């Protein structure tokens, strides 16, 4: 009786749920009238459900929003299956303009191939068509429970989830085989990010971080990173040769370095820009990519440095004196634009291992500058020793002449200029060439090296330290031949003058460094043996 009735409702509720579990197919979006029937059909279902909630005062928990939702999920599962089984014909019919539109060629039907990634880009396009359909078409249609039934939001989650379990498995498959170009896995990783961020990422289920999807691609980018390191190496050779053939012209009068430096950092940056555009949302993975790119950056820059040191001495023949100055300028530039890269990879936020690979590089790079300046300063040494023995001769010719009115007598001040003159052609011709064409950090480094060499050579050449000879049983150092008082004064004043030329006002080394310089003190102590005539006891 009333039992005949309750069976009859269950049968009608059931019939409608069956209709709704294929809504896309049973109520195509193409038909406005048929979309009305879909609305009417959800209405009739809610009314039945509602009446059961009341008159069938017995609990009827199937609340209508849940029933429609579960029906919609079914239609979606079906849709996904239709889409996945007809990927090709659906895609070529509609989205392929296009040259060689023919199809249908590759059974086993492209979805998925392991030779090729094409099927997945097509399937992603078709997935979007549906989600957009469920947002644009069906959601307005089924507004009856806006708080609890957003068809488009459901379309996105279900379609993403279904697509995701397949893609996961397909990537595991390609991880074992790797038959595609990395550029292909790279483009897919990209197209998938767009899809996730565009439709899934703001969904409640997912709004809480962090997505699985990047891990599916992690191995394939690490491979692209490897291939990429090797392309960076080949770019670097013949980035220099273009520059070496061009003779290392500075790029501009403001611009202290040659073109090859901007090329290497442009290409290192383009590669970094690629990774940045994945917008990888898993920090453990992003730290992994950074770790590995830091290895690339290091081997590339070191290759840049190793390539000059190998060649540097060859440029130190004095005919082309600016060029060696530029390479140091270039090497300095590596140090600074690397810092700029280091920040772009996140600074302190950067993964520690990556941050350490780079700071260890920043150090090794700066040691290359040192060796490099030192080779340059030593490029002069022979000409310095010739300059210094030549100035020790003049000092030996210094003598007091005032004894007779002889008013042509040369003052200590004059005698000092005459002693310095043979080395002066260095200081004018060159130290005003250098600061003209040197990074500040670079010039400071070269001057500190030249200064060492001058105080070194003088401690050897004009001192003429006394020799050992046998004296009774054993070898003992002979007493120093003292300089004459005039000579003492000429040497002192000469030395102080030389220290000033390096100070260069403020332009050169600071007075503080020169005074403390152990090469100056080693020289001053050497002088002191010779200098006894004017040295004060009790300063």
């Amino acid at each position: 009786g009333k039992e005949r009735f309750v069976k009859l409702l269950d049968q009608l509720h059931n019939s409608l749920r069956i209709d709704l579990s294929m809504y896309r197919n049973n109520f195509p979006a193409s038909s406005p009238e048929r979309l009305q029937d879909l609305k009417s059909t959800v209405d009739l279902l809610t009314s039945i459900t509602f009446f059961r909630m009341k008159v069938q005062e017995l609990q009827s928990p199937p609340r209508a929003s849940q029933v429609v939702k579960d029906c919609v999920k079914a239609c979606l599962n079906s849709t996904y299956e239709y889409i996945f089984n007809n990927c090709h014909e659906l895609y070529g019919r509609e989205y392929q303009t296009d040259p060689a539109k023919k199809g249908e060629v590759p059974p086993e039907e492209q979805g998925p191939s392991i030779k090729n990634l094409d099927f997945w880009s097509k399937l992603i396009t078709l997935i979007v068509s549906i989600i957009e359909e469920d947002k644009n078409s069906y959601t307005p249609c089924l507004n009856q429970f806006p708080q609890e039934l957003n068809v488009g939001k459901i379309s996105a989650e279900v379609m993403w989830s279904l697509f995701a379990q397949d893609m996961k498995y397909a990537m595991e498959e390609h991880d074992k085989h790797r038959l595609c170009k990395s550029a292909d896995y790279m483009n897919l990783h990209f197209k998938v990010k767009w899809l996730y961020n565009e439709y899934v990422a703001e969904l409640p289920t997912f709004k809480d971080r962090v997505p699985e999807y990047p891990a599916w691609f992690e191995p394939f980018v690490i491979q692209w990173l490897d291939e990429n390191e090797e392309v960076s190496r080949d770019f670097l050779h013949g980035a220099l040769e273009r520059d070496k053939k061009d003779g290392f012209q500075q790029t501009s009068e403001h611009a202290l370095f040659s073109c090859s430096v901007v090329d290497v950092f442009s290409q290192l940056n383009q590669s970094f820009e690629i990774i940045k555009k994945l917008e990888c949302p898993d920090p453990q993975i992003v730290g992994h990519y950074m770790r590995r790119f830091a290895k690339t950056i290091s081997n590339v820059l070191l290759q840049y440095a190793d390539i000059v040191s190998k060649d540097f001495a060859s440029y130190c023949s004095k005919e082309k004196e600016k060029v060696p100055c530029i390479l140091m300028n270039n090497t300095q530039q590596l140090r600074v634009q690397l810092e700029k890269m280091f920040e772009a990879m996140g600074g302190k936020e950067l993964d520690a291992e990556a941050s350490g690979t780079l700071k260890e590089l920043q150090v090794k790079l700066n040691n290359v500058l040192d060796e490099l300046s030192h080779v340059f300063a030593t490029s002069f040494q022979p000409h310095i020793e010739e300059c210094v023995r030549q100035m020790g001769d003049i000092l030996s010719q210094v003598k007091g002449t005032g004894n007779v009115p002889a008013s042509a007598c040369s003052s200590v001040a004059q005698d000092a200029d005459n002693v310095l003159q043979p080395i002066m052609d260095l200081l004018d011709s060159n130290l005003t060439l250098f600061a003209k064409i040197c990074e500040k950090t670079v010039l400071k480094r070269v001057l500190k090296e030249l200064w060492k060499l001058v105080m070194n050579t003088m401690e050897r050449t004009i001192v003429l330290p006394p020799e050992f000879s046998k004296l009774k049983d054993h070898m003992v150092r002979e007493e120093a031949k003292s300089l004459t008082p005039k000579q003492c004064a000429v040497v002192e004043l000469a030395l102080d003058t030389i220290k000033q030329y390096f100070h260069a006002g403020g332009v050169g080394l600071k007075k503080t460094f020169l005074e403390k310089s152990p090469d100056l003190q080693s020289l001053r102590y050497a002088l002191s043996l010779y200098t006894q005539a004017t040295d004060l006891l009790i300063k």
